[PDB]
């Protein structure tokens, strides 16, 4: 057998994040002064008699600023009463801003609000067009759109173009958000990337700031930090320990950037165990898919796909040696969570996320049997096999695994694939297939997404890549319309998904893989997150 050369690039990170000891006095030192400022913070929150606008801003800087997580209820309570008290009697800016974060908290306030700055066509008043804050929060609004706010459907292009126009002309830090904001939405970015962009290179340059929240926002991110880079080590060892780097030469060493992408799902303090869970099988399964792509045999990939649904050491004899390797790894990485989860009363809800990999390794070997028959099948079939193989129904599953709240009713609601998980994976495989669709082509990969969508419609690759924009469009609305009240499961289960589709946007912007070529996408953000503290 002459398997496929090796053409992954290494790790760039070599073993800086392999060793990391907390500077305790440091860390207590920043808990001890967050603590007051935490108090002054809940006390700003509860404040009598603030204005509308003041408060809408209140709540938008401290979750721009990465500490909302403390002030769940406060916040919430403040929504609720804003959400009932429905005064409709405001500018574009705060009704913009009303509108974002009541739909981002789950209450269905009406679009209604933004009839007042439209003409009888439902266009936006043109002569909003110089309103560069009512832009900045339209356009962020125009982002949390459900299939109902067809009232918003010209926001996007309105506020775009008005914001492009206005940029180069504005002072900063506001020049510096508004091209960030065209660049990357923010309900659509990764939590901590945001914030930490939000925190230095805006609210830190911001002639108004609030100092309280400023400096709160810093100790916080970079307490916060300590514990990822303790985190990050931890899976580091346990990674090198593995040693796949050497014994399975074909695969992507990866770690690093899939603990980015656990960071992403979350990264509060109470979902430690969760994201240590969480990169362990996102390491596994990146072991999995290039194994599938890149180096099995027809005849071996068969074979540990059967050996996968059998789950069972007794076949591991079944395998060829460098397929014994994972395997084993598998089986043991899913006895140490069912151990790990032990002492909670946990481990039944591990069988779960067992069956969800089974499913990705079915879908990987009946993608490996399409591509050998040359078959290309019609968009429905291809997205019955091609949207677990995103991986994403199981690393939603994977996510709630650490998550000590997660009882085996969220794991039911989930396994039967709720529309808003449904949209996180379209999204996800319909980015993947537009920005892999050339490279594939040229791979000989004659089943790929776009392919299907050409053959199947009759229609154009333009036109492919147009109907594959609009699936992510109407998925990015089903996730908006998901995370409305009643919610199915607490949102504490929701915002993992939500927070798996803004990962993908964030990994395949300016259209290349992130995962696989971190160097332009994922590095800055991991240098930003994982490696420099932001400077106080």
């Amino acid at each position: 057998i002459v398997r496929p050369v090796a053409d992954f690039s290494p790790s760039l990170w070599g073993d800086q994040f392999l060793s990391f000891s907390i500077k305790n006095q440091v860390a207590e030192k920043y808990a001890k002064e967050i603590e007051a400022l935490k108090e002054q913070t809940r006390n700003m929150l509860l404040a009598t008699g603030m204005k509308l606008a003041d408060t809408l801003n209140l709540i938008d800087t401290i979750e721009r600023l990465g500490i909302s997580y403390h002030f769940e209820k406060e916040i919430d309570d403040i929504l609720d009463q804003i959400y009932n008290q429905n005064s409709n009697c405001n500018d574009l800016c705060t009704s913009a801003l009303q509108f974002r974060l009541l739909r981002q908290h789950g209450f269905n306030i009406s679009p209604e609000i933004f009839s007042k700055f439209q003409d009888e066509n439902g266009k936006f008043k043109e002569s909003l067009a110089s309103d560069v804050l009512g832009l900045l929060n339209l356009y962020e609004a125009s982002h949390v759109r459900t299939h109902a706010d067809d009232i918003l459907e010209d926001a996007l292009a309105f506020s775009t173009i008005h914001l492009e126009s206005a940029a180069p002309h504005l002072k900063s830090p506001l020049r510096e958000q508004v091209t960030h904001a065209l660049e990357q939405c923010l309900h659509k970015g990764v939590p901590r990337v945001e914030t930490r962009f939000f925190i230095s290179s805006i609210y830190d340059k911001e002639q108004s700031k609030n100092n309280v929240l400023l400096r709160f926002a810093k100790l916080d991110f970079n307490l916060l930090q300590m514990l990822h880079k303790q985190e990050l080590a931890q899976v580091s060892r346990w990674w090198k320990d593995l040693d796949f780097v050497t014994t399975l030469p074909y695969a992507r060493d990866r770690v690093v950037e899939c603990y980015f992408w656990a960071l992403g799902v979350y990264f509060e303090p109470q979902y430690s165990q969760a994201r240590v869970m969480l990169v362990k099988t996102i390491s596994m399964i990146s072991i999995v898919d290039d194994t599938f792509d890149a180096y099995g045999t027809v005849k071996e990939l068969e074979a540990y796909t059967d050996a996968i649904q059998r789950w069972d050491i007794n076949e591991i004899d079944r395998l060829p040696d460098y397929m014994k390797i994972s395997y084993k790894a598998i089986l043991d990485l899913y006895k140490d969570y069912e151990k790990e989860l032990s002492s909670a009363g946990r481990s039944h809800i591990v069988c779960h996320a067992i069956e969800r990999m089974k499913e990705v390794v079915r879908n990987y070997n009946v993608e490996s049997t399409w591509f050998i028959e040359g078959y290309t099948p019609p968009v429905s079939e291809y997205l019955s096999n091609a949207l677990a193989t995103t991986t994403y129904y199981y690393l939603a599953t994977t996510s709630y695994l650490g998550m000590k709240s997660a009882t085996e009713q969220d794991f039911e609601w989930l396994s039967k694939n709720p529309k808003i998980l449904e949209a996180s994976v379209i999204i996800c495989r319909v980015i993947d297939d537009t920005a892999t669709y050339e490279v594939e082509k040229s791979r000989g990969q004659i089943a790929t997404g776009i392919e299907c969508c050409m053959r199947d419609y009759g229609i154009s690759t333009k036109e492919a890549m147009a109907k594959f924009q609009n699936m992510a469009e109407t998925a990015w609305k089903d996730i908006n319309e998901g995370l409305l009240r009643p919610t199915p499961v607490s949102t504490e289960f929701l915002t993992p998904i939500l927070n798996l589709a803004r990962i993908v946007e964030v990994t395949y912007i300016h259209n290349l893989d992130g995962y696989t070529h971190p160097e332009k996408v994922l590095k800055p953000h991991i240098i930003n997150l994982l490696v420099d503290s932001i400077k106080i």
